[PDB]
C-alpha cells in the first residue's frame, strides 16, 4: 500500500516563527489522532516537515522539495503571500501532471483571492477569509450593541491587510460605521506604533479594524495600552498568545471573531479545549482551531475514499473531500464545492474577566457574546472565481 505523505511547509523556526509553530501543533495534533487511529490506507500517514525561512521564494523551494519527497498533500497557513506561490505552483504542476496532482490544504491564509480569482480544485480552504472575518466580527459588535459610528481601519501592506480595509471599507454603509481614517503600513518591521496610535486618537474613532497579527498586532497594543487608548479594536487575531498581556490596563472590551471559544459549544467545545491542551501544553487559540476542524474534515473525507487497489489518487480525496461533513466541537463543518471555502461557525468575543480560560496569565480572556451559523459566517462565492471540474 502506498503511505499518504502529507508536506507542511511554515516557518517552523527562529524569531518568526511562533505562528508556524502554532500550525505545527495543531496538525501534529489532529494528524495524531488519525495516525492513533491507523493512518490512512493501511499505513501511519508521513508528516514531512520544511522549514520555510524565505517567505514566498523560500515557499517555492520548499514545494519542489515536498513533491519530489513523494508528498501528495501540502499544508500552510501562516502567511497568504507564502499561500499565494503555493497555490500556483501546485495549480502549475497539476497541469503538466495529469492523474498525479497534488492538493493543497490552506489550513490559514485567509486573503480573498485563494477562493477568488485563484481558486483552483486542487486547493482548499479550511479557515475564514477577510470577508467572513470582517462581516462577522462588525455584524456581531453591531448586534450587541457595542459598534460606535465611527471606526478607523489599520493593516499591513500586502494581500491580506488590503482585502481587510476593502471589507471593512465595503461593509460601512450596511453594516453601520464611517470608516474616519485608514493606513496600510510596512508588514513586520514597525517596532514602535505610537506614531499610529496617534493618528487614531486624532480620528475620534469608537471602533478599529484590523487584521494585524504577529509582532504588528502584539507591537500596537502596546502601544494602544502605553497612550491609554479608549476605541475598541475589532479584529480577527487578537487572541493569538501575548496580546492581552500587552494590552495592559486596557484590555477590556476588545474584540475578535474566530471558528471557536472554549465556552462557545457547551461541553463539546470544553471538552475539545482540554484535550488540546492535554496534548499540547497550551488551550487552542488564534490559528489552531481551523487548522484542527480543517483537518477533522479532510479526516471525514479519508473515511469516504472508495477502497481502491492500493493506490493514493488525489481526485478522488479532493471529491471526497467536497463531499463530507464533521461535527467538530463547534458544530458542523462542510466544504462548497464552487470555490472550496469551507462552511462552519463564527464566534464573536469580547475581552472580559468572566471569560472562564484566561488569556496569557491575566485576569482577563476571550468571552463568546455571539455565533453565526455556518450560512451566516460563509461569504457569497465571489464574482471572480471559476473552478475547473475534473477533468
Ligand atoms: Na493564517
Ligand atoms: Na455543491
Amino acid at each position: 500500500a502506498e503511505p499518504l505523505k502529507i508536506a507542511l511547509v511554515e516557518t517552523l523556526s527562529g524569531p518568526q516563527a511562533s505562528t508556524g509553530l502554532l500550525y505545527r501543533a495543531a496538525v501534529l495534533y489532529q494528524l495524531g489522532k488519525i495516525n492513533e487511529a491507523g493512518g490512512f490506507n493501511g499505513e501511519k500517514i508521513q508528516i514531512l516537515e520544511y522549514d520555510n525561512q524565505g517567505g514566498p521564494v523560500g515557499a517555492a523551494d520548499r514545494v519542489k522539495a515536498a513533491i519530489a519527497d513523494g508528498a501528495q498533500i501540502i499544508v500552510q497557513g501562516s502567511s497568504s503571500a507564502v499561500a499565494g506561490q503555493i497555490t500556483e505552483d501546485v495549480r502549475k504542476y497539476n497541469l503538466r501532471n495529469k492523474g498525479k496532482e497534488v492538493l493543497y490544504l490552506n489550513l490559514g491564509a485567509e486573503a480573498l483571492e485563494l477562493t477568488g480569482s485563484k481558486c483552483h480544485f486542487y486547493h482548499f480552504r479550511f479557515s475564514p477569509n477577510a470577508a467572513i472575518r470582517f462581516k462577522t466580527v462588525a455584524q456581531g459588535m453591531k448586534d450587541k450593541g457595542i459598534l460606535g459610528e465611527r471606526a478607523y481601519s489599520i493593516n499591513q501592506n500586502y494581500s491580506w491587510g488590503v482585502d481587510v480595509e476593502n471589507t471593512v471599507v465595503a461593509n460601512a454603509k450596511e453594516i453601520g460605521y464611517e470608516v474616519v481614517d485608514k493606513t496600510l503600513h510596512e508588514v513586520n518591521k514597525i517596532q514602535d506604533f505610537s506614531p499610529y496610535v496617534a493618528k487614531i486618537q486624532a480620528a475620534n474613532v469608537d471602533t478599529v479594524f484590523t487584521g494585524n497579527w504577529s509582532n504588528d498586532l502584539l507591537l500596537l497594543m502596546k502601544a494602544a495600552s502605553g497612550a491609554g487608548l479608549k476605541a475598541k479594536f475589532a479584529t480577527s487575531f487578537l487572541d493569538q498568545p501575548g496580546n492581552i498581556g500587552n494590552a495592559g490596563a486596557i484590555a477590556e472590551g476588545h474584540i475578535v471573531s474566530t471558528p471557536f471559544n472554549p465556552e462557545a459549544n457547551g461541553e463539546a467545545s470544553m471538552a475539545f479545549a482540554e484535550d488540546y491542551k492535554k496534548v499540547t501544553g497550551h488551550y487552542p487559540s488564534y490559528v489552531e482551531p481551523a487548522a484542527v476542524f480543517g483537518l477533522q474534515l479532510f479526516g471525514e473525507a479519508l473515511k469516504n475514499v472508495k477502497p481502491g487497489e492500493g493506490k493514493i489518487n488525489t481526485t478522488d480525496i479532493a471529491l471526497a473531500i467536497e463531499n463530507a461533513s464533521v461535527k467538530t466541537p463547534m458544530g458542523d463543518y462542510s466544504m462548497r464545492s464552487d470555490d472550496h471555502q469551507a462552511k462552519f461557525p463564527m464566534v464573536v468575543q469580547e475581552v472580559s474577566k468572566k471569560a472562564r480560560i484566561k488569556a496569557d496569565g491575566t485576569e482577563y480572556g476571550f468571552l463568546p457574546f455571539k455565533t453565526f451559523t455556518g450560512d451566516e459566517s460563509i461569504d457569497p462565492v465571489q464574482e471572480s472565481c471559476s473552478m475547473k471540474r475534473p477533468g
